[PDB]
């Protein structure tokens, strides 16, 4: 249905934003190793 | 069209789930370096 | 609205593709550490 598509998109947007944060945290740890 | 939007969302959900797995695998390698 | 859903999906697709690239760049740095 239409409303179910709405909510699926919103969930995918939120999951991608959580993955962006998780990658930023990994990048921080990697850079500590790379320069230390 | 409507059905093409349906299938695009499903593909984006699946691609994001593959990226979540890929990040988990990287995190595993990073943690090995970080503590070894 | 319908057209706003269209554009939101397209933005989410593009953001996920940018995250895929960012993860590939991190993987490259991690592999340099892992084998060097
Ligand atoms: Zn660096
Ligand atoms: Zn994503
Ligand atoms: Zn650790
Ligand atoms: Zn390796």
């Amino acid at each position: 249905e239409w409303e179910a598509l709405e909510k699926k998109l919103a969930a995918a947007e939120s999951k991608c934003q959580a993955l962006e944060k998780k990658l930023q945290a990994l990048e921080k740890k990697l850079e500590a190793l790379e320069h230390g």
